[PDB]
This record gives C-alpha cells, structure tokens and sequence, in this order.
C-alpha cells in the first residue's frame, strides 16, 4: 500500500513536475498539500493556489491547502493517512534547505520516503558550485561559462494528466472545502482592490508563454507598464517552468533563425536567474552585508526619515516617485526602473542600505524572492558581483530619456498631470504661473526633492571610490 503526499511550496504547476510525476508513479493514493506559514503579493499566491485546485479538480482530486509550520503538520498527516511517500521540489534557498532537512528527518522517523527532484532552477546548482570549485562564480560571466561547460539541459517530465495518475486516486471528503480550501484575502485579514495587473496561476502562465514566443517570432516609453505577455511573477512563484520556456525559446529559435547552436543572450533573463540562485544557494547571510563573505563592506547611513519617502514615494523626484508608486499599486516594474530607485536610496543619493531597499522589495514586487532579491539590491548598489559605480542614474535625466512626454509620472502621479512635458521631470523648476495651471504648488501639494542630486551624487560617487585604494 503506497499513499503518497506532494508537497507544493514553489513548482504551483501540473507541467513539468518532476517531483510529483515520480511520487504518482506505483502509488495507490495521493494527495497534495500547501501549507501557509504586502496584498499583490498574497492574492497572486492565493490565485496560484486557486488555479491549482481547479486543474487538481479536473484529474478527480484537489488541492489540500493547511495553515501552519511544516514542522507541527507533516508528523499528524503521516499518521492519519499513513503515508510512505513524500516528494518536493528542491529548494535552493539557504533557509529553504534547512527547513526540508527539518522534515527530511521527520519523514525518516515515520518511515517516509522523500522524493526531491529538481526543476526550480535549470540546473543542478550543486554542480556549477563543484565545476567551479566549490566557491560559486563571483562575475556573471564566469557564471555564463561555466553554463556552457555543463551538460545539455535536462527536458520538461510530462505533464500529470488522467493518464499519469491512472488507478491512483485521492480520497475526499464533503467538507473539503471547509477544512482545506484556499483562503481568501480577507480571511487572511485584508482589506479588499481592483482586479489584478498580474493574474496568478499556471493556466495564465502558459497562455502568457505562448503569446510571449508569437511577440518574440528596444527600449521605449511603453516598456514601463505591465506587458501581458510578461512572464516574471510566473518564474518566481513555478506557475511556469523555466526549462520549458528554455526549451521553447531554443526551439522557436532554430525554426525561425535556422540554427542550433543559440547564443547565451537568448536566455538573459533565464540565465540572470540561475546566477543569483547559485550565488545564494551556500550562503545563510547572503541577505546581510555583515557577515556576508561575498558582499563589499560600506558605510551606509542609517535615516528612517528619508528611506519612507523613498519608500512611500515622496522623494519630490517624480520618476522616482512614479516608479515606487507603480511598483506598490502593481507588483511589478521595469528592470530599468529598478535600476533608477535602487541607485537613488543606496550608492547614488540617499545612502541608505541595499539591505532596506530591499526589505520594501520583498512587500512589494511580485518577481523577488529571497535569492533573487539580495542578489539584485547587491548587484544595484554595486555590492558584490564587481559591478561598476563610476556612473550614477540622473533622477531628472534618465526618466525624461526613457519616457520623454512624462505620460508614465502623469499616470503613478495624477497630482502632476497639469505640468507640461518640459517640466514633468523637474516640476520644483517650473515657474509660479505654471504651477498655478496645473493646480499643484510644489512643496504643497507635491513635496520639493529631498536632495540636491548634482550635490549628494558628486558625494557619493567620491566616497565610494575612497572605499577602494587610489592607485
């Protein structure tokens, strides 16, 4: 008798699911669980979670979802359905491993077998550390050549289906949906909103992909908003594989550009994912600058007043502000964009830890888990990753480069609607009369900049170079 359990955390797909297609496999029943420990990021994974359960219910089960610690609730369930077998996708993530090696031994006291499969990541990331000598590679490109060097990558399981699950059923009883059904936002404490600029769910995911390869068979000001074919919040929650996206961009490329050998270039935001998974994966402090054995030592300030206007907003710089507001309404912005506010608070003007801009990405973006987000604020903030800090992002300039008529600030920033192009950027520059025509007097309706950027940039950038030895 093999009653079997998989256990979603990341990996909220039936396709190219490694894990649980080997736990289905011999088994006589099985049963999925999801276990819960800013609101965008909630109701994506809530709407994940629905989807789930939907295309679960299309195979004759469902998803079982439980509020606790995966510590005090596995024991019980491996009693209660007598359990033989358990399988996860691999997590990578330092504090992930240490909670799987918790229930690991969980597992083994109660006679539990635990399958652990691969397909977070492209790669086994354990073996790019040991080709690398056991140290992951420190530049992006190191990192892409030791890519090169690996064996082929591995190809999507098939997806589970009626088929796959064959004789193996799940028991269900009537109160299903009182005992194990997705929570709401509200039964979760929240005050709900206007539907969301980023559905969850892998049927979104793969309808996303596919329209995502027809577009891709150049920067502008459109690039800023959400694109419906943008793919990231998929990657990040496993509502979409990335070895199936890599397999389909390879794939689409050789069809339509009649060559098997691709360039790395083609799987970039792939590639910058596995990077920082990689970096994070032996690294318990890799979300800490002290004691963090990758990441540059500097003096940040700390100013509790100036990090909420950065974070709420209210810098009195509008593309700042714009970005900051879009990204709180929305769950996402453009990499360019991050740049912009990342280089604002840390290195550039306000010289506030990448560690606190942080903390506000891990609320906000729907895209940046704990890997993928200290390994980018490092990265930004010219941390680790030897990244260049001679140049600093122009708070006016780059904004009025990348959207010249200023319609993205009118749009996060309806109070500056009435200023005109030539003053959209830098509205504290616009003169009295015209301040008066578009309703909005700077230092009163719309705060002036927080900082003189020509000033704390010049600043800065010097303090930064005095870090390092003048040769």
């Amino acid at each position: 008798g093999v009653n079997a359990v998989h256990w979603f955390r990341k990996g909220l797909r039936l396709h190219d699911n490694p894990a649980l297609k080997e736990c289905i496999q011999g088994a006589d029943t099985i049963r999925c669980v999801y276990i819960l420990d800013g609101i965008n990021r909630w109701r994506f994974l809530l709407q994940c979670l629905e989807d789930l359960d939907a295309n679960l219910r299309k195979l004759n089960s469902r998803l079982f979802v439980i509020r606790g610690q995966p510590a005090d609730v596995f024991p019980r369930l491996f009693k209660e359905w007598n359990i033989t077998k358990l399988s996860i996708e691999y997590d990578s993530e330092p504090f992930g491993k240490e909670r799987d090696a918790a229930i690991k031994k969980l597992a083994t006291e109660a006679g539990v077998e635990v399958i652990v499969r691969i397909s977070h990541t492209l790669y086994d990331l354990d073996k790019i550390i040991e080709l690398n000598g056991g140290q992951p590679p420190l530049t992006y490109k190191r990192f892409q050549t030791l890519v090169s060097k690996m064996e082929p990558l591995e190809m999507p399981a098939d997806t589970i289906t009626s088929d796959v699950i064959g004789k193996c059923m799940t028991p269900l009883s009537d109160d299903h949906d009182e005992k194990y059904g997705v929570p709401s936002l509200e039964e979760l404490g929240f005050d709900t909103l206007s539907s969301a600029v980023w559905p969850g769910g892998e049927t979104e995911a793969l309808t996303r992909l596919e329209r995502h390869l027809e577009r891709k068979a150049r920067m502008n000001a459109n690039s800023l908003l959400a694109s419906p074919t943008g793919l990231s919040p998929y990657l990040r929650f496993g509502c979409l594989s990335c070895r199936l996206f890599y397999f389909k961009l390879t794939d689409l490329y050789k069809k339509v550009k009649k060559n098997s050998s691709p360039p790395l270039s083609l799987y970039g935001q792939l590639l910058w994912r596995e990077f920082f998974y990689t970096a994070a994966t032996n690294n318990p402090r890799f979300d800490k600058m002290e004691g963090n054995p990758i990441c540059v030592q500097i003096p940040w300030d700390k100013n509790p007043e100036a990090l909420a206007k950065w974070a709420e907003g209210r810098t009195g710089f509008p593309w700042i502000d714009a970005i900051m507001t879009q990204l709180r309404q929305e769950g996402w912005i453009h990499h360019l964009a991050r740049h912009a506010v990342a280089c604002f608070l840390t290195r550039g003007d306000l010289w506030i830890s990448w560690e606190e801009g942080m903390k506000v990405f891990e609320e906000l973006l729907l895209d940046a888990d704990w890997s993928i987000n200290a390994g980018s604020w490092m990265w930004l903030s010219c941390s680790s990753f030897f990244q260049q800090f001679f140049h600093c992002y122009c708070p006016v300039g780059f904004g009025r480069r990348t959207d010249p008529n200023g319609d993205y600030i009118r749009r996060y920033l309806p109070v500056l609607r009435g200023f005109p192009a030539k003053y959209i950027y830098d509205p504290w520059n616009a003169p009295e009369g015209i301040q008066k025509v578009a309703k909005c007097l700077i230092g009163v309706n719309y705060p002036k900049p927080m900082v003189n950027h020509a000033e704390a940039s010049r600043l800065n950038i010097e303090r930064m170079k005095q870090i390092y030895q003048q040769l």
